């Protein structure tokens, strides 16, 4: 119906509260919260900065391992943010500079999140910032795995 959207704003408080909890099966909450995610994408005003926001809470409140739970799907929930980022400016395009700071923090580890950075470089060029998307090109390189910074060029513009 129509409530589900009224409790996304209190379930994007969650789904940074439930993926701080994953900073310590553990972080399992995150794979529930990407889940939850996809879970009200795959079905379908300022609940974009509201998730932005989130998993903005979400790259810095679980940075301590970028155990391993929330970056296998993230490729589910990359495309979940493609499915809900065309369903629907210093607090809502300052979190996508936060966006692809998680994958600029997790490039530093597996390669799924450089190929959930493509799939978020989906959503980014077909949505119509530098400094992030600059340190993820040189030090993504030679340590498919110059697939973000592929998405380098993809997302700059």
């Amino acid at each position: 119906y129509f409530l589900s959207a009224a409790s996304r704003p209190l379930c994007s408080g969650g789904h940074a509260s439930n993926k701080e909890k994953e900073m310590v099966f553990c972080k399992l909450g995150v794979l529930v919260r990407h889940r939850i995610s996809l879970f009200g994408n795959d079905a379908t005003l300022h609940i974009l900065g509201q998730t932005l926001d989130a998993r903005t809470v979400m790259k810095t409140g679980l940075e301590s391992v970028k155990f391993l739970d929330n970056a296998a799907e993230d490729l589910e929930k990359t495309m979940e943010n493609l499915k809900q980022g065309q369903f629907t400016t210093t607090v809502a395009l300052l979190p996508m500079l936060s966006s692809l700071f998680e994958h600029i923090g997790q490039h530093q580890f597996l390669e799924d999140v450089q190929v959930s950075c493509y799939r978020i470089l989906t959503s980014l060029y077909a949505l119509g910032q530098r400094s992030a998307l600059g340190e993820c090109l040189a030090a993504f390189a030679g340590a498919a795995f110059l697939e973000t910074h592929l998405d380098k060029h993809n997302i700059y513009s």
